[PDB]
């Protein structure tokens, strides 16, 4: 049993709900939240600027020491670093952003670092301003992540759809 309300089961292991990722952080207090990172951990707008708001900035701070110490992730790859006020840990996995021009193949790359933790708490790779199709990425995490993930959905017109249209 876990912490996790309110979620629609889709699954074995994968959950889904309409919230917005920081304020259900703050109320589960959950082991891993996943923020939807960049390379370079700059955490200026979507998930990452909203979960960075919600520390206080202290997310950039320690972002900043971890690439001047260990230079930039890879696209597909993931750090696990402090979750602050929000989390134990936060799992910061980059995504391909589409707006970018980068290999939406990776995505299924991104999802397999969530196989690395028993239970997490993640918003959809690459949706957003990222620039995928949000429909793909459920597709992908629920073939690919084999973990516990409890999935939240800001966008109530996007969750109504991704629930309609799941096979
Ligand atoms: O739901 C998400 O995963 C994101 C998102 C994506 C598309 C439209 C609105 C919100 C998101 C961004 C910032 C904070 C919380 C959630």
């Amino acid at each position: 049993v876990n912490s996790f309300s309110g979620y629609l089961k889709l699954t074995d292991n994968v959950y889904i709900k309409n919230a917005d990722i920081v304020e259900e952080a703050k109320k589960v207090k959950p082991t891993v939240v996943v923020n939807a990172a960049n390379v370079y951990l700059k955490h200026g707008g979507g998930v990452a600027g909203a979960l960075n708001k919600a520390t206080n900035n202290a997310m950039q701070v320690e972002s900043d020491d971890y690439i001047a110490t260990n230079g930039p992730l890879k696209v597909g790859g993931s750090c696990v670093l402090s979750g602050h006020n929000l989390a134990k840990h936060c799992l910061h996995v980059v995504g391909p952003n589409v707006n970018k021009g980068e290999d939406i193949q990776l995505l299924k790359s991104a999802y397999e670092n969530f196989n690395q933790h028993e239970v997490l708490l993640a918003p959809l790779l690459s949706a957003g301003i990222f620039g995928a199709d949000p429909i793909h990425s459920l597709r992908v995490c629920v073939d690919t992540v084999r973990t516990n993930v409890y999935l939240a959905v800001f966008d109530k017109n996007l969750y109504d759809k991704l629930v309609s249209s799941f096979l």
